[PDB]
């Protein structure tokens, strides 16, 4: 579980491009995000949803987005929390709600935009050490370091932690996913669109969601799993090729 | 790990920062004398670093005499800073001074002073007598089996589950087959089950961390590894429990038994 003082290095740096977004319009709430490429940042898509609200007609979801969203880079203590931050253009166009993930764009206001943390398609580890960067509880900058669960083992696992709510037969779509990874994490709750690294510290994939549950006055949750970016990137390319030759190659 | 009672292992991005920063003055000591090793370091107070006792045991030798020992550690002894790489493992290297004086066996802590021979002195990681935490989290920072530099957050073992836990680590493994073996005597164990100038952890840096120095969940050097209590079972080697000798009683021994250095060094 332990990592190399350079890995922690790289990973210092990179968080400067991990995000808090939070928005307090007709709903409130939060979630992380990072810099995808350029001035648009990558969360999910259950965000979008939680911002807009359920009834919502389409055509308003992006007139919304960019009069309520927030994101700031620095918050890494509480007085950080909702200060310097970009506000989001009035544009959705690039998601998918089986991958589960959203990009938006930044607005330009003088600042610094940081650093963009997608440098090229790196493979999903089997198994081995993992780093996700996020804001759980929609506390501070948090960065944890996790066990990956190989797939072949994804049903054995679940069907030991309930017998040490749900059943096996909700984890179905999971179980047999290659575009998915499932890992062990502390940041089960509101973690999502936390950049996951591999050990080496590049971009591999996304934390999505987990399942939670009560013991003792705690809640717990029973697996982490994350869109990889291999798929991420694979449905861009093939469901909007226009916009990735017009961002990606040139 | 989400599934019995554990601590949180994660950190805040701030704290690590600070220990990224703190880790440039984490230092790998080897040793090319009548025997070759490696331990780890940091830099205690200006020119001075501190490390573990033992480690000098293992540098000088057995049966040499004492008068000796630090013309020996002057002139065997290297320290690096940037060993973050396995090409920079032994390059950029300090020397040591012929000093030996600020030592203790029964806490385990050894005071050297680096030679300036143009290159870069570390920040020092002593700032203040920081308390010793109960439970929680903390972090190692340290060159385990030789290896590139590296940093562990760990849990801390509260003092009265000290004797708890152990056991119930010992019979859970001993009960299973007759090869599981100590390598460790319950003499010497028995030395931190109440003692606390020591605060305990289940670490992975069990192996050639002594030395390394150890921060509280919010960064401030509060101890330095010493040792752990390792065990063997299916030919692997694991360790029952992790060990280190608290700032607090290492700087308590350096004001009683060394008075005026202590005045020379941290008052001036």
């Amino acid at each position: 579980n332990s990592s190399s003082i350079k890995v922690v290095k790289l990973l210092v740096r990179l968080s400067d491009s991990v995000g808090y977004l939070f928005w307090d319009s007709a709903t409130t709430g939060y979630a992380t995000c990072f810099v995808f490429k350029g001035l648009f940042i990558l969360t999910c898509r259950h965000v979008i949803d939680s911002i807009v609200g359920d009834g919502i007609e389409p055509s308003k979801w992006a007139t919304i987005i960019g009069q309520c969203v927030r994101v700031t880079f620095g918050y890494e203590e509480l007085k950080d929390k909702e200060t310097n931050y970009f506000f989001v253009e009035p544009w959705f166009e690039i998601h998918n709600e089986e991958l589960d993930y959203a990009v938006l764009k930044l607005k330009e206001n003088g600042q610094q935009v940081p650093m963009e943390l997608y440098n090229g398609i790196t493979p999903v580890p089997l198994s081995g050490l993992i780093h996700i960067i996020g804001h759980p509880y929609g506390e501070k900058k948090q960065i944890d370091a996790c066990a990956v669960i190989p797939q072949g083992q994804r049903a054995k696992k679940c069907q030991e932690r309930v017998q040490s709510m749900y059943t096996q037969r909700s984890f179905q779509k999971i179980v047999h996913n290659p575009d998915v990874i499932t890992y062990d994490t502390e940041f089960f709750f509101g973690a999502a669109g936390s950049p996951v690294f591999d050990s080496k510290g590049s971009l591999v994939a996304m934390h999505a969601a987990g399942f939670a549950y009560t013991y003792q006055n705690e809640t717990r949750s029973i697996i982490e799993f994350g869109s990889t970016m291999e798929s991420i990137l694979l449905d861009i390319k093939q469901r909007h090729k226009p916009w990735y030759e017009e961002v990606f190659v040139n």
